[PDB]
């Protein structure tokens, strides 16, 4: 196994949200087959970021997934050469982003490059006006269409008010190595949390627990 039980983590991030131009970097440790990472993030240009921190943060690695013997891991088998994936996050006041990162491992470390375009976010609305407080627990859905591994997720951020604001998460995972197998349908659950922050979200300690399963207990 290449995939060692500590890896480390280094990460960049470019992007616009709605004109909003901004760059972060990241430096993290996780488990990889315990499904557990965090991490520190730094906004290194074009901060305060002028929009919710929380549509970010799921583009700051399914490698970090516990997952049982009976489902094939292609994330685990992705690795040395690595891997990348390519996410459309529609919010259901019209606001759509694409965010894709290429993964790759050198020694202890996963270095991601990672890019995050939003646009079409109502100056009012909930993302604008930073109204966000985090995102719901929610279950990813793996399977195949069209020889592509795809997740589906339908979650939610919960807002200032006791209201939720409904996001529908499409990705497309695809191996660098030809010939890695594709697994069969399965669940990830993930849970994903701000553990700390400072006044703007400049510096923000971000954490994720992912567990796949096949539906049943």
């Amino acid at each position: 196994s290449a995939i060692k039980p500590d890896m480390k983590i280094k990460l960049r991030m470019e992007g616009n949200v709605n004109g909003h131009h901004f760059v972060i970097d990241g430096d993290g440790t996780g488990k990889p087959f315990e499904g557990k990472q965090s991490m520190d993030l730094e906004v290194k240009e074009g901060g305060p970021l002028p929009f919710a921190f929380d549509i970010l943060t799921t583009a700051f690695n399914r490698v970090f997934a516990k997952y049982p013997d009976n489902i094939q891991d292609y994330f685990k088998q992705s690795f040395p050469k690595g891997y990348s994936w390519e996410r459309s996050l529609t919010f259901e006041d019209g606001g759509i982003c694409n965010a894709r990162n290429d993964i790759t491992m050198e020694g202890d470390t996963f270095y991601n490059k990672v890019r995050f375009y939003g646009t079409n976010f109502p100056a009012n609305g909930p993302v604008m006006q930073k109204k966000t407080l985090k995102w719901e627990p929610a279950t990813e859905k793996m399977y195949v269409r069209d020889g592509v591994l795809t997740g589906d997720v339908e979650t939610a951020l919960l807002l200032e008010g006791n209201a939720h604001y409904r996001c529908d998460f499409r990705t497309t995972y695809k191996a660098k190595e030809k010939g890695v197998k594709l697994p069969g349908a399965h669940f990830v659950d993930h849970c994903i949390e701000i553990l700390s922050h400072d006044k703007d979200y400049n510096k923000v300690k971000l954490y994720e627990h992912a567990v796949a399963h096949s539906g049943l207990p």
